[PDB]
């Protein structure tokens, strides 16, 4: 009740913040203790609301809609100029049902990585890309290798003209507000599938593909994070970052992700948590402590940004973060991550048209949570005989009609999919659909 206890993953400067509790402790005589156990992001909704767990969390800003929505992060109230201390839409990264639940600490988004030996100017359109591939398949090398088959990677591209994943307004997330269908989508995705039927990228490709080509020298680009850059320092590649290329003239749009600490809503020490956080960390000895031990890339306070960016590569990490879309923290980001992924790994292969793929994405993301109720019963259901299921049917309350329809089934995935509708009776192939993908799993 006098003390500070503080988790950060073992993958960042713990040693660094550390040394910020020691000056505080230097100034104030409340102990610091920096710790970082394995998996404290699931550890901490466990230990969080009991005893023994941390005044202050560092993760990236996603999971803490999660920990918001179940109560365990404090109302952070900072004064107006301690916001105007860090740039504007790093705050909204930290806001949960119009509330401010954390403080921006880092920036993170992808870039453009680009080999200055081959390719000293990089394009700066998508555009360019086709005609500068076959410029250096003669030369017996290729233009851009990036991961195609996590959507994370694509979505800078797909977004540029338009497409967003659920609309943002007002401090809020509209869920049924979907832009997976959209003009803009559909001409980034086309225009990534295109890329591949010219045989200038291959579907295959995937992270380790990409990282390896890049590094080894066979590429010219590749698409990625600050965690990479590490690889390619040991690579002897001589290698810049820089903004995306543009599509249409729009930005590529990568998703922001933001490292942020919260204050436990259990903690004795609230008060002492937030003279921390903002008169000790979120300053420019505080941050500069933390990223000498391991670099935070780019940082959400303007002072100390300005003197990181000095380094191209980390004002390319935040120019392609202030032009990108902040990561939703809601959980009805799980349906968007899987429907898309689905998506662009069908319209890459030639398995749907980019339109299909979409508009099946879209109503999948739309209807989130009918999903998630409908994958998770379809998720029991499917491990039970065909009585069992049946059985399983009366005990959800299905009507007798329902009931009827059941008994006269064959299969349990035939029950699963009459429950699912009798639930949901204007969504019958979506409930064909999910039912289908719980069965390819398992």
């Amino acid at each position: 009740e006098g003390k500070l206890v503080i988790w950060i993953n073992g993958d960042k400067g713990y040693n660094g913040l550390a040394e910020v509790g020691k000056k505080f402790e230097k100034d104030t005589g409340i102990k610091v203790t920096v710790e970082h156990p394995d998996k404290l992001e699931e550890k901490f909704p466990q230990v969080a609301a009991t005893g023994d767990g941390p005044d202050i969390i560092f993760w990236a800003h996603d999971r803490f809609g999660g920990y918001a929505q179940s109560g365990l992060l404090a109302e952070i109230t900072p004064a107006a100029a301690f916001q105007d201390k860090l740039y504007p839409f790093t705050w909204d990264a930290v806001r949960y049902n119009g509330k401010l639940i954390a403080y921006p600490i880092a920036v993170e988004a992808l870039s453009l990585i680009y080999n200055k030996d081959l390719l000293p100017n990089p394009p700066k359109t998508w555009e360019e890309i086709p005609a500068l591939d076959k410029e250096l398949k003669a030369k017996g090398k290729s233009a851009l290798m990036f991961n195609l088959q996590e959507p994370y990677f694509t979505w800078p591209l797909i977004a540029a003209d338009g497409g967003y994943a659920f609309k943002y307004a007002a401090g809020k997330y509209d869920i049924k507000d979907v832009g997976v269908d959209n003009a803009g989508a559909k001409a980034g995705l086309t225009f990534l599938v295109d890329l591949i039927k010219n045989k200038h990228m291959n579907a295959d490709t995937d992270y380790s593909i990409a990282e390896a080509a890049f590094n080894k020298g066979e590429t010219a680009m590749t698409i990625n994070g600050p965690w990479a850059w590490s690889n390619i320092d040991t690579s002897a590649v001589n290698y810049g970052v820089t903004v995306l290329p543009t599509f249409k003239g729009q930005p590529s749009k990568p998703f922001v992700g933001v490292l942020s600490a919260g204050i436990n809503a259990a903690s004795p020490n609230k008060e002492l948590a937030k003279e921390f956080l903002e008169n000790y960390l979120l300053t420019d000895e505080g941050l500069e402590a933390v990223n000498k031990d391991k670099p935070l890339g780019a940082v959400a306070l303007k002072s100390y940004e300005e003197e990181l960016a000095k380094d191209p590569r980390i004002a390319a990490t935040m120019e392609n973060a202030q032009k990108g879309e902040i990561m939703p923290n809601i959980p009805q980001m799980s349906a968007f991550w899987y429907a898309v992924r689905t998506a662009v790994i069908n319209a890459a292969s030639g398995r749907q048209t980019v339109d299909a793929a979409l508009a099946a994405a879209q109503t999948n993301a739309a209807a989130a949570d009918k999903v998630a109720v409908m994958a998770a019963m379809a998720r029991a259901a499917l491990e039970m005989s065909l009585e069992e299921a049946a059985q399983y049917a009366v005990e959800l309350g299905a009507g007798p009609e329902t009931l009827k329809r059941i008994r006269q089934a064959t299969s349990v995935r035939e029950v699963a999919i009459l429950i699912a509708i009798s639930w949901y009776p204007e969504n019958e192939e979506l409930a064909k659909k999910v039912v289908d993908r719980v069965l390819l799993e398992h």
